[PDB]
């Protein structure tokens, strides 16, 4: 079947395109790290599908948490990314939420209603 990973951006923090650029890229590494270290074969299932990602949007940090319950109570893996305005992971604002990689059709019962970033 198709496996995918989405990455959920914080639409309230009002994030410039290279910082969200940024924060994707850092809940893309970490849910990869993850998912190498848990579920080999998801992982080698996701590249064969070509590794896809997409970004969408929440409205703001309570909605990226609900999605994380929600995710988590489907089985899937979930990135939390924290930003303190630097360039590196730290404590500080939730910025992106990652889901996945994991099935299409139990991400989409999580995130398929979320607009496109």
């Amino acid at each position: 079947g198709e496996y995918k990973m989405i990455l959920v951006v914080r639409n309230d923090l009002k994030m410039g395109k290279g910082k969200v650029a940024a924060q994707c890229s850092h809940a893309a590494v970490s849910a990869y790290k993850q998912i190498q270290r848990r579920n080999p074969e998801m992982l080698k299932q996701w590249e064969y599908c070509g590794q896809p990602k997409v970004v969408v949007k929440a409205p703001d940090e309570e909605t990226l948490i609900a999605l994380l319950a929600h995710a988590k109570m489907l089985g899937l893996t979930v990135s939390l990314i924290q930003d303190a305005g630097r360039t590196q992971i730290a404590p500080g604002s939730q910025t992106v939420l990652g889901i996945g990689p994991g099935p299409a059709d139990l991400i989409d019962k999580v995130t398929g209603h979320l607009k496109l970033y």
